[PDB]
């Protein structure tokens, strides 16, 4: 029974990595990983935003049954959106917590005899709540507790388990740090203030690598929940200048769509993804040097589809790959562009290299996949193990009747069903819309041609399945 490294990136689109068609952003170590394992082409998140995605991944329940179904900042506590206030008052930090005793994949692997660690970003409970990493199946945690904190990669502090660790970085509000009055928006000098002493991704990595060196002769389950490449656009100058030389000059980003200004927004979005690629490069080198590559299975995926704000340019990178990535089609919506995420798994000598499965699976399935892989009775779950697909024995791969998603955000409100080629969405639910859009993913992968009027029988089946699939108060 092997080691597991579950690498989860943040707002990385279907087509943001070379082996899913990315032309501009170099992902050598990620492509090398693909070439040495199975590429999943119909792998879905729990949600088109972070907290419910990670809730589904951890709990093994789908977005219609899950504890957390939207990004909930608990603003009743006070000035949660003020970074000065959050620096002083940890009671204002982070997001709605998981309940105490919640069976998470971390806790499952723990009572399976695995040393467990999470490194990067949490988002599933505020400091001192019953939902902190260390109380939710993780022996070890390091990085951002809070999704709002990670909006800057030079934060004033991070967490080492339950304790804060203060950094040589001035407290900033990345939503309220415009360019100095009458600074030339075309001079890189005017952006220098968005680079401080300690880049969070450096620290998170040093600590993840320390955890590996610490547990090399032990069975370990390690989740690398990096906040990259979530905006703001901050990356080492080495990696930025690589892409300024490649892409050439470009219009500066001056914060029009929130987060920090950025002189070279394209070059910097690339730099961010290549920087992280290179970290994966060093991890693999260490696994090999410590003779662990053969006994270590590795997942690489993204928590949701690509974004529309913060100086991101998803259309220019075609970050959605097969799917549209403009606002409405990606992050925050149940269009394929937002919920389908690139997925790679390697287990050398067990998984077959250079292979591909189009098996329909999702974050729910990760719990039972790990339970089967670890030889342990699976807790209750909405998941179906996809270990049979990983090991080439399609003959014993159970299939979902259908997949359900709901994102009951306060503004819009979204429910969706996939069942074979048929993909139904109800959006604008908050505005009182009950009308379903129906897409044939086999003839219409970009979901640009509603055919709900032509299949009243399928719409009705889907309407009933949406009622059966879900728990809790409706919206
Ligand atoms: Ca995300």
């Amino acid at each position: 029974s092997p080691n597991v490294i579950y690498i989860l990136m943040d707002d990385l689109g279907y087509g943001d990595i070379g082996c899913f068609g990315q032309d501009k952003i170099e992902t050598p170590h990620i492509d090398r990983l693909c070439s040495e394992g199975i590429k999943l082409t119909q792998h879905y998140s729990g949600s088109p935003v972070s907290a419910p995605a990670r809730c589904v991944l951890m709990t093994g329940m789908h977005s219609g049954h899950a504890q957390i179904r939207f990004n909930n900042e608990l603003a009743e506590r006070g000035a949660v959106n003020n970074y000065d206030s959050v620096y002083v008052h940890k009671e204002l930090e982070g997001q709605f917590p998981l309940q105490a005793n919640t069976m998470t994949i971390g806790r499952m692997m723990q009572q399976a005899g695995y040393t467990t660690g999470c490194f990067g970003k949490w988002g599933l409970g505020y400091p001192g709540s019953e939902g902190t990493p260390n109380k939710q199946g993780f022996d070890r945690f390091y990085g951002y507790n809070c999704q709002r904190q990670s909006h800057t990669y030079y934060p004033p502090f991070l967490y080492n388990d339950e304790e804060r660790v203060y950094l040589s970085n001035k407290v900033t509000d990345p939503h309220r740090s415009p360019l100095d009055k009458g600074a030339d928006p075309n001079d890189p000098a005017s952006y220098a203030k968005y680079t401080q002493k300690e880049y969070a991704n450096d620290l998170i990595f040093d600590e993840l690598m320390g955890f590996v060196d610490a547990n090399k002769r032990k069975p370990f389950f390690l989740m690398w929940t990096t906040p990259l490449p979530h905006v703001s656009l901050q990356a080492p100058e080495r990696w930025v200048q690589h892409y300024v030389k490649k892409f050439g000059d470009e219009k500066p980003y001056t914060g029009q769509a929130g987060y920090l200004p950025c002189r070279y927004p394209h070059a910097t979005y690339a730099a961010m993804i290549s920087y992280f690629d290179e970290q994966i490069g060093q991890l693999i080198e260490k696994l090999k040097a410590e003779h662990l590559y053969e006994n270590t299975l590795i997942v690489f995926t993204s928590d949701n589809g690509p974004t529309f704000n913060g100086g991101s340019d998803s259309p220019w990178f075609n970050s959605g790959g097969l799917f549209n990535s403009a606002y409405g089609w990606g992050k925050c919506f149940l269009h394929e562009g937002g919920i389908r995420v690139p997925a790679i798994i390697t287990w050398p000598g067990k998984i077959k290299p250079g292979t591909q499965s189009d098996h329909i699976c999702a974050f729910q399935d990760v719990m039972p996949t790990l339970a089967e892989l670890a030889g342990i009775t699976c807790p209750p779950t909405d998941g179906i193990s996809f270990l049979p697909t990983l090991l080439g024995k399609k003959g014993k791969q159970k299939e979902h009747t259908y997949l359900y998603w709901e994102y009951p955000d306060p503004r819009i409100g979204n429910k969706a069903i996939r069942m074979g080629k048929w993909k139904g969405i109800i959006t604008d639910i908050r505005k009182g819309n009950t009308q379903m859009q129906l897409y044939n993913l086999e003839t219409d992968i970009r979901e640009e041609h509603d055919v709900a009027a032509q299949h009243p029988d399928i719409v009705k089946r889907f309407e009933r399945l949406m009622k059966e699939a879900r728990n809790g108060p409706d919206f």
